[PDB]
């Protein structure tokens, strides 16, 4: 088992419906957020240092390419954050894994982002965010991870994260870069809505037969879940109204 696909889309552009996609093109376990917060929260400070190795003057590329490979050691492909700012590490370990870039609308992104991953500091729903997520055990130590590598990504130092100006331009900014750094053959460019077809042919597979394609993690049941792990301070006891979500 090793890295098959680079998922290199960020956050709220579907990459948990593309991590579900590449488990059903390929049977085998595909990297998430999901898999940090629901099933492996002790990777949290592993990927904390491998943000900060970056932050050094002279940052070790072994050290990362090795954190990299033990962390992703059993899994197909990545997606989402915090994987995806080590994009290009991922295609120097994995010289025959394809690139995926998920991508949508900017504005309709970072309005899905603000609701669900980074709402501005000044926002209410920030607390709702955070006492529904200690219910899981989640804390300050992901928040930083989270946020550092997002910083990654966008290559920033010093910046301001409550600046939607600042935010869609990085975002643009992300985007671009990766269709510029990727050669064309060997990326795939995928909208929401997308489906099948274009990942398939990009993969060579054919669609699966009768099998839809994922369309998971809406901001709507994001906002339902945090209500319900505040209402009722359990899981286990609320898992049952969201089926396919974790
Ligand atoms: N098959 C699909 N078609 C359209 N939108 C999809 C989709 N799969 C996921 N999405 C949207 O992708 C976003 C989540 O992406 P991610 O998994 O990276 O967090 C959500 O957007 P919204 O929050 O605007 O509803 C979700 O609704
Ligand atoms: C469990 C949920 C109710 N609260 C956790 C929230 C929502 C899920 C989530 C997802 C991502 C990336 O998909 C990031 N991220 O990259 O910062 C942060 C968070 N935080």
């Amino acid at each position: 088992t090793t890295i098959q696909v680079i998922g290199a889309g960020l956050p709220r552009t579907g990459t948990n419906s593309m991590k579900k996609a590449l488990e059903i093109i390929y049977s085998k376990p595909c990297y998430h957020m999901f898999e940090i917060i629901f099933k492996k929260q002790s990777d949290i400070s592993i990927w904390q240092q491998l943000i900060d190795e970056t932050h050094k003057t002279t940052s070790d590329k072994r050290k990362i390419y090795n954190g990299l490979n033990e962390l992703l050691n059993g899994y197909i492909a990545t997606t989402d954050l915090p994987s995806c700012s080590f994009y290009k590490e991922l295609m120097t370990m994995y010289p025959n894994a394809k690139v995926l870039l998920t991508i949508r609308d900017k504005y309709d992104w970072l309005y899905s982002l603000r609701k669900v991953v980074l709402p501005k500091s000044t926002d209410p729903w920030k607390l709702k965010i955070e006492e529904g997520d200690q219910v899981l055990g989640i804390d300050s130590n992901f928040y930083k991870m989270s946020e550092d590598s997002l910083k990654f990504a966008f290559q920033k130092n010093h910046i301001n994260l409550d600046d939607d100006e600042i935010l869609l331009e990085c975002y643009d900014e992300y985007n671009r870069l990766v269709q510029e750094i990727v050669p064309p053959e060997r990326l795939l460019i995928h909208h929401l809505g997308d489906g099948w077809e274009s990942l398939c042919q990009f993969l060579n597979v054919d669609i699966p037969n009768g099998i839809s394609y994922p369309c998971a993690n809406s901001h709507h049941q994001m906002t339902q879940l945090t209500e319900q792990l505040i209402k009722h301070k359990s899981l286990d006891d609320i898992i049952h109204m969201f089926p396919g979500l974790i």
